[PDB]
């Protein structure tokens, strides 16, 4: 039959997923799990409990609170050939982590949309590793100062930042002055140079830390 | 044998992923690569492969040796390895990560390697737009060379300095300066410098600055 091949292909793909350190898995058109390797089941609280066939509202991890929105993603992949990447920042079973979950349509020798495949990648450590690699390819900021500097390093001017944060330009100018002085820079251009050379382009404003998200990248 | 049933299943798998995906052997001779990869390498459209890494119509081949070296220290392990590949690929310079894992199959023998190519620039920019959206509720469309020329214009260099650093004629760099000027609406070089400096363009870093050919493991 053809179902013979559609079950040989699926056991192929569990053998495939079972030998990667990344969280790998596939679920159905009901967003119900068909398989997930030991990495994925270990990122959720499912260390040794092998639970499968359930929804994203799994056992033993905070991920379940966004299970709903997971499945929503799981259907907008299914109505398309193209893949979609999800930034999942979550208090996983061993602390807060910044993952990328790439979700792709599941096609098989059927040719039918059977569900989705998801590939989770741990961005926390590799962000720093690739950052040191890429740049060798070539002070206590407050929260608002971190925001102002994030947008300064990204081509915005003081009036643009005033708009983005809903304060007056004088307020943002005062913030820039205090950032500049904390860097020891003599003017805005020296501030840009100092911040770019000290790794601050890769800084994430700490007000963003430890808040649970899952967002499709666009 | 059953393990080449698994190879055909994963060939169908790789053939239905938007990412550059492929498999090689212990002699690093190609076993399969989807249309994305060999369109990212020069074999867009044409050659099925039974080739090594040197046999491709793209400058990547000059680093085939070190590719193969990577392909041998993944193979003597189970865990993944991430390689920063910055290359003038068949459609321009790109910053990829090639994550390579051993090719294990229902035999259990190390048959070769699987490589996953991910464009790091695109997903980095996607994560940055996502972070901007989390922090919230005039696109002049400069080319890459124009971005480089303006970067150096704002830093006190003249057209012949840019010509030297970029290996182009002084008249080519002057044409680039003229077209940047017109895109800004500036009347002369110094008004262009002032306008760009006041519009936040001092903080843009050209991606062309990372266009140095490397392939190195993290
Ligand atoms: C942690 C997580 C996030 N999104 C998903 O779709 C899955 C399956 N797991
Ligand atoms: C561009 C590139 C780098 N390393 C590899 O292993 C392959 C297959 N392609």
């Amino acid at each position: 039959s053809i179902s013979e091949g559609d079950d040989a292909y699926i056991r192929s793909l569990i053998h495939f997923f079972g030998n990667q350190p990344d969280p790998w898995g596939i679920k159905d058109t009901k967003s119900v799990f068909i398989y997930a390797n030991q990495p994925f089941r270990e990122l959720v609280g499912m260390k040794n409990r092998n639970v499968e066939g359930l929804t994203d509202a799994d056992m033993d991890c905070e991920t379940a609170a966004f299970a709903d929105s997971f499945q929503a993603q799981d259907r907008l992949v299914e109505q398309g050939r193209e893949k979609k990447i999800v930034l999942d920042v979550h208090p996983y079973a061993n602390g807060w982590r910044v993952f990328t979950f790439t979700k792709t349509p599941l096609i098989m020798p059927s040719g039918r949309v059977a569900g989705t495949i998801f590939h989770g990648q741990d961005l926390t450590d590799t962000a720093g590793r690739i950052e040191r690699a890429v740049v060798e390819l070539l002070l206590n900021l407050t929260e608002r100062e971190e925001l102002v500097l994030f947008f300064l390093l990204r081509g915005r001017t003081a009036k643009d930042i005033a708009g983005m944060l809903g304060r007056s330009p004088r307020t943002i100018e005062h913030a820039i002055e205090r950032i500049r002085n904390k860097f020891g820079a003599g003017n805005k251009r020296e501030l840009i140079d100092m911040a770019m050379s000290k790794g601050y382009y890769s800084m994430v404003p700490k007000a963003l830390f430890h808040t649970q998200v899952s967002m499709l990248l666009k």
